[PDB]
């Protein structure tokens, strides 16, 4: 009844009332690539009012490349935000911020990969984050901004198995760069630019250049 | 996404763009009770633009009353219908009619202890000619997901109070259905007659012109109005 027309993400959708954790029923489940797990509220991860969703996917690419697909979730948010004219920025390298205010959060989970994204839209939120309704001043449907994601992440996806480099560029041109960020030992510096890894680029008052993978890691702005 | 706020019916909802069927679909796979499949398009047991889902039961009540299932459906796409402005009638056992050109079919499958009911709605889809649809009867696309939303909440009121009340839903079938016309039951032992009104068992009780009465089971049965 949903009328999708993407061509992998959303072939099929699953849909719950209330779960646990969509990310953990994906990574459970026997599900074919593509096929997205969304509830109105998680109960054991989220509230009413949010998107809360995971995506299963298989991406035949490099396995240098697949470290990535956290990107295609940022990113996908960041298009459909400014469809809804939201300027939403990626804090490396999983997060979405308006104003420096979390809006968003992606987690990747890994064969089968799960792309979990959670995005505040009328749902109430912890101080200091914000959401789509925070930001338009009202209510905004659920279902469109599904829909815009859905699509969005399923052109994103079908280019990254063909040009796995491209979401790199997208990535900058849409990330919080060229301030200071804290990373946790614990180092601080000059956020520059990710580079063709996916790295985050940081230059240190010394000088000294440093390159930050992500999993083992947290970036604080200052 | 959906917010959807029934009880059983639509606890979960497993969509998907393209499927052989759905009543398939629910029959081979665990599901919790309450979920429903619903397809874009059926292509074997359907085309874009017409409500094609199968709802998994396991209703907790007497075998008496397991046959009723279908009429759960029948009369919920009526209820359906009313709200869109469209008056349907059944037509024992499992069709719905507008203007006695078919608009919906109900199919009722099992697999174990697990109930299927088939649900197939014509709404913005092309048409065999002598069916119809709600958009042929709207003149205007009608929007797929409302109609889902109506059809899953009047589905659930009447599955919970069937679940209490199994004899309810042979009153609203009573009321909603085409009675006091003449018809013929086909297959071997054909005859036909006046449908007077199903009894307590959801049988069709039809008076033969010799004065007979006979009581007709539904599920496998293939009638004709005359």
């Amino acid at each position: 009844m949903l009328g999708l027309k993407t061509s992998i993400i959303g072939r099929r959708v699953i849909y719950f009332q209330e779960i646990t954790s969509t990310n953990e029923f994906a990574k459970t489940s026997y599900l074919e690539e593509g096929t997205v797990i969304v509830a109105d509220k998680q109960t054991m991860g989220s509230p009413e009012g949010g998107l809360w969703l995971s995506i299963v996917l298989s991406p035949k690419v490099p396995q240098k490349d697949l470290p990535k697909i956290v990107f295609l979730g940022a990113v996908g948010v960041v298009e459909t935000l400014k469809e809804f004219s939201i300027d939403g920025r990626i804090k490396w390298p999983n997060d979405v911020l308006v104003n420096y205010k979390k809006i968003a959060g992606v987690l990747v989970e890994g064969d089968k990969i799960v792309l979990g994204i959670g995005l505040n839209v009328n749902n109430k939120v912890p101080n200091g984050a914000t959401s789509m309704k925070l930001e338009l001043g009202s209510e905004v449907p659920l279902l469109s901004v599904f829909r815009s994601l859905i699509t969005n992440l399923d052109r994103l996806y079908l280019n990254f198995l063909k040009n796995p480099m491209d979401i790199l560029n997208l990535v900058r041109d849409n990330m919080i760069l060229g301030v200071r960020v804290k990373i946790l030992g614990s180092f601080e510096g000059i956020a520059e630019d990710i580079d063709d890894f996916g790295r985050l680029i940081i230059r240190l008052d010394s000088g000294e250049v440093k390159k930050v993978i992500y999993g083992d890691v947290s970036l604080r702005f200052l």
